[PDB]
């Protein structure tokens, strides 16, 4: 990586990372069979199979009331964004399932699986889905559990049984008991739902090039983490459920992360305070720049960051040059200002930028040796490299020990630049140029006044 | 439901809900119970009984350290709300705690179970709750297990007895571990807590009219799914604790949902951009109306959205007039504005609103026939009859299937009748006539500059 | 507890807590030992060991996907804080983790284990760690299980092995699925990753003085809940994790909490509001002052609240002036301001403050008795002792039922000083003397013209 501390808007800006975009979702759809269950009786009294057939007969009466979607009756850009991921996620989910529920649907969608277990099929509004078929239950209730259980006795003196059901019906409990207690939606995929090998099968066959699917298939965690599922219904004794997956379609494309922490210049005992405030992520895509402002919704592994394109907003490239010249660019950088310092430790991939003002006490230290040094009141960049700990007044942060290179830009700072009387009143994620603009205009009212004398 | 698409605010409103509101707590208190476990030895050595009494005598010592509530010494209107709910939530449930604990409250009510399963009782502050009994493990304990273990072995050659001892604690040592792990206070009713059954017999003893009643006990999911669990304590061999459910008192009551995109107006290059604020859902109840916005917390499941009282702001009764009248009403509607265009996409229950500016390229199309056509610059409502996918410059978004019927209402834009320059800097949440009267301030200055000439 | 209404900012502030403060977190590494099932084979069909020991050899296959850090190829306060808490915590897990990843760490590891199963060992960068070690599935498959499969036979008549060893590998098939699911960094301690005993052996081992030993060890369910657990790898058949525990450093330490809702005064039917922004939690420690903006990162159990230093704002002692003289102190008060009433329920820690306004109707009444009284318009204190709940227009809450001592302090509104007309437009997170210097500015700029008469 790299990175470089911004004198000037006093603030940090680390690059080299690589993206992996979501652009799009996979459907796997999933037909659990239970078998005759609701066929078969008991009669001996208190015993184990009697037990854990009563359990899987309860389990499919539970699952009849649990519906996803239907009522049984019988400018400030961290704002603007926050809640996109998810609502896009949830719409996209119950758009297929009501497509999927319908009697021909689930009728073509049963005829693909009767000879095999696995068969790519088309739906009726020509999206393809990839159905699957679990049939370890049936297969063991039709081919065993019946033969042993004839005039409804179930306290024999076979115990393999009873234990080789209890081993059989887990699956299926589960995946009742995750969609009883959500409502009929989870929100992640266990290994209940779709396990490791199913995991395996549905990404190789996901409509993307081969390198997308190379990187997929090597690190299925991240593609089984940012997937849902959603109960499509009991039809007869199967039991269909469907497993919405992410389609990582673009992968290796520059990205970049911007940190920052106030900036506050003092005259007379009077301060002036800014702050950036476009932090956060930023991925170049096919020569345009998406703007990720809510760090909730990108996830680091390594250099590589996995990103959700849903959850971005366009912004014009000209947004790279608060980098580089915050003061006298044309494009609107954002900021805050203020006039009471903050003293704080704002932490970046490859060090740390301390504000130590007025009234806190500031230092640097390491494991082996204790407190190495103070630091000098005004802003710091201390890299990971010279200490380990930085401590503002009791509290104790702990630097991450990535390896990288770091530079220093040089610059007065803009804050040095006002005068702490006369600075304009608190602001909340306003362009800079528009700060100078209000200082501008009461400097012309009493120019106005002044030359107006008679 | 119906849908309208508002051009001179820039936004759409939905209309055709019908609500189901949250009025209150129903409270469940569960005495389940284990038995004699504490004086049962074994001698013999390593076997399976012992393994399961070992675990079962380690959970109930493990719980007497856990306390729910004592340290053992041995003006912008969604951030008022934010945080209301959970802290309403849970205040009541330890309000309840507190006096279910006291040894008069648990002697009472353990008298109450002593000859039955299930009780209505009132504890000493005149609330009434519902007390039940779980006596499973405890009654193998006493009259299977103990009597095979009498003199101190277990290496026995039964075998039914270790599978069926194994049946029988796994509700306790899961619900050990769900208060263990959780602190005392789990968010969310598993079915080990409360199984379906229980939930089934509490939905019927609530305090409310028939119908909502018949509604809970049809949607049973979506009343566990809004509840908690609270320890009250060990006492003996019992493990005391309680559930909170929803009582959902109100049904079928108007309600109505409202989404906006920026609405940006440009002259020379020169923009004056615009967004409505007032986003998020609205519900009737008895005359008055109650303003959610934090959509965070209503749930919709088709026609019905499911809401707590408790999340919301009252709101007057002409607040309804920004969505007809958003320039001229002497309602204070509140805008947020700009000077630097925004892009994005925000989808609607049925279609999506498209904001496309300056340098940003758009179009729609479906999953058969591929991209339809492109979009002029502005803003647009596209119909989910219409399209199937709306794409961003590289985002696409999938629009959700609902069948409704869609209405535009004319007019021209807000934003249009600024002026791009004489645009007063960034604001966030004012009222649109604050906005005018900045305008025509700095107009009647400039005037009264120009009338002194002397 | 001691509770304070405090009637000219009309807010209330809370005394007599004593804080837990987290400082620093410890390391625990365990070994989970498996054994040489990657050895065994079966050939007779179908049986319960070969299903168990087909379970055991896939999880290990499963886990070697999963990487914590490494991609496989082969000025408002409220929002300066908000993520720093959750950011720094991860920052140091995956800091130490990239320290024990190497090949020296984990043999030297490995070595202090050889012939015990605890030493305390020193990492390579100075941190002294916890090694732990599992050795109960190894055990029982060098002893047990792989003498009695001798000649690849797993349909035995035994039965006991099969139930064995369903017993043996469930912790072992527990930590592989929370790993897997998580994508290796699980966000809370289970049962699994870190059992009871091992969590009370963690604990004493800490490096902190006796007190806050005794109350951690005490109260292990809270040092359970605020700690998270990172993968280290598989190495031959040891699956190698850690788990990061707090340090509950700094204890017995003053705090309060300040709530607020909006003081709105009426003149000819204009209303001037105000709101109070600097609420939420402040500590003592060492003589500094620690806000905590975001309520969501303290969480209080009896008279005790359990904080995080990495989640506060160092501020000022004289902060505290606010709570005495709102309008004359030398410090910036934050404020928010409106020309519109909200009427809404602010509850705090004895009692509630109730706003009602315009057209809201409000009503205190207690359990046994029901309506108690009705409210008048503005702002009033509604102690828990004579009111169980207070009713907003259709709204119930339920009052806290915490003892304490409550206080009132007299003074006129801040709001009665204001005109409501020539009240300024709305601001969000200002000083109160910006306010006042906003309308003396206007004054100052009319009495000039008014003064130029010529
Ligand atoms: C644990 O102990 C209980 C009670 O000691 C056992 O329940 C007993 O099960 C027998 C089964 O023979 C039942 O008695 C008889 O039931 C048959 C029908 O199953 C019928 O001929 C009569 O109704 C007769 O009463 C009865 O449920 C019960 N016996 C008594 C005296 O209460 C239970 O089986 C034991 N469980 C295990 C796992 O050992
Ligand atoms: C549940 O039922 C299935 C099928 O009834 C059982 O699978 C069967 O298990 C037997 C066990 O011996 C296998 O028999 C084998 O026959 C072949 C052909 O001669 C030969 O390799 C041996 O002589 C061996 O005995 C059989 O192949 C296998 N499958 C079928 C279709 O019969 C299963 O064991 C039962 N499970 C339980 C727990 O009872
Ligand atoms: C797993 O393997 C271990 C080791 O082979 C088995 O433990 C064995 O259990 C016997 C019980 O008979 C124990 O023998 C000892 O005998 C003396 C004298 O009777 C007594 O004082 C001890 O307290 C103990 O009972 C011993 O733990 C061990 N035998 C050895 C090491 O020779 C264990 O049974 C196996 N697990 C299963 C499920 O088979
Ligand atoms: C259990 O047995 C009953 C018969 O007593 C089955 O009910 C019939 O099953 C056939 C098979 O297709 C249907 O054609 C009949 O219409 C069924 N009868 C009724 C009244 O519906 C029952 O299906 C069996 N259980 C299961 C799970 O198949
Ligand atoms: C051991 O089992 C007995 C069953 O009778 C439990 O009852 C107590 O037994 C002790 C004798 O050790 C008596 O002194 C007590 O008076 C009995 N209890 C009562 C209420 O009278 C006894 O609790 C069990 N031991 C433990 C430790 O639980
Ligand atoms: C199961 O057996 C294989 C083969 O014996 C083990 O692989 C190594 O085999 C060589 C002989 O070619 C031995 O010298 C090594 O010692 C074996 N490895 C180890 C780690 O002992 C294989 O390792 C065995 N399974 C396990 C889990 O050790
Ligand atoms: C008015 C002005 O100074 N504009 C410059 C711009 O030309 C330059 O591209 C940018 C950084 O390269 O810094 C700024
Ligand atoms: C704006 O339209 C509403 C819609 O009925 C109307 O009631 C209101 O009087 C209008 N505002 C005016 C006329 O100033
Ligand atoms: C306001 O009250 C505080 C409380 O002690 C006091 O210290 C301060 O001096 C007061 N303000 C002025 C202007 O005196």
């Amino acid at each position: 990586l790299k990175e470089s501390y911004l004198e000037e808007s006093c603030s940090t800006i680390t690059e080299g990372y690589l993206s992996v975009l979501r652009t799009g979702w996979y459907t796997n759809v999933f037909t659990l069979e239970v078998g005759d269950v609701e066929n078969l009786t008991c009669s001996d009294g208190p015993s184990l199979i009697k037990t854990e057939l009563d359990l899987t007969k309860s389990a499919l009466r539970e699952l009849k009331t649990v519906s996803a979607d239907q009522l049984r009756r019988r400018f400030v850009l961290g704002a603007i964004a926050l809640g996109r991921a998810t609502a896009a996620a949830v719409t996209a989910g119950v758009a297929i399932a009501k497509t999927i529920r319908l009697e021909s649907e689930v009728t073509a969608i049963k005829n693909a699986l009767k000879t095999t277990n696995e068969a790519v099929s088309t739906l009726g509004n020509g999206v393809r889905v990839l159905a699957t078929a679990v049939r370890e239950l049936k297969d063991f209730v039709s081919k065993n559990l019946t033969r042993a259980i004839n005039k409804n006795k179930c306290d024999i003196d076979d115990l393999k049984m009873a234990v080789s059901f209890s081993q059989f019906n887990r699956r299926f409990l589960n995946v009742v008991r995750q969609f009883s207690e959500n409502a009929g939606i989870t929100p992640a995929i266990s290994l209940d739902l779709m396990t490791d090998a199913e995991l395996a099968r549905a990404i190789s066959n996901m409509p993307t090039s081969a390198g997308q699917i190379k990187l997929m298939l090597e690190n299925r965690a991240m593609v089984r983490r940012k997937g849902f599922g959603i109960l499509i219904g009991v039809y007869g004794s199967s039991v269909i459920y469907m497993v919405q997956l992410p389609i990582f379609g673009v992968i290796d494309t520059p990205c970049w992360i911007v940190k920052a922490a106030p900036s506050c210049s003092e005259k007379k005992g009077n301060y002036a305070c800014l702050l950036r405030e476009d932090q956060g992520w930023y991925c170049q895509n096919a020569g345009s720049t998406v703007y990720y402002p809510n760090e909730k919704d990108c996830e680091t592994r390594g250099d590589h960051v996995f990103c959700d394109t849903a959850a971005g907003i366009n912004v014009a490239e000209q947004s790279k040059e608060c980098n580089i010249n915050i003061s006298t660019t044309n494009y609107p950088c954002k900021v805050s200002t203020g006039r009471n310092p903050i003293s704080m430790v704002a932490l970046s991939p490859l060090g740390a930028l301390v504000a130590c003002y007025k009234g806190v006490s500031c230092s640097i230290g390491s494991n082996r040796v204790g407190i190495i040094k103070q630091l000098n009141k005004g802003c710091s960049y201390i890299t990971n490299q010279d200490a380990d700990t930085v401590t503002i007044d009791n509290t104790v942060y702990q630097l991450s020990k990535v390896e990288g290179e770091q530079h220093v830009i040089k610059g007065r700072p803009v804050s040095s630049s006002f005068d702490p009387i006369k600075f304009p009143p608190d602001q909340f994620n306003v362009a800079l140029d528009q700060v100078f603009e209000n200082i501008e205009n009461s400097q012309a009212w009493v120019r106005k006044f002044d030359e107006i004398l008679s």
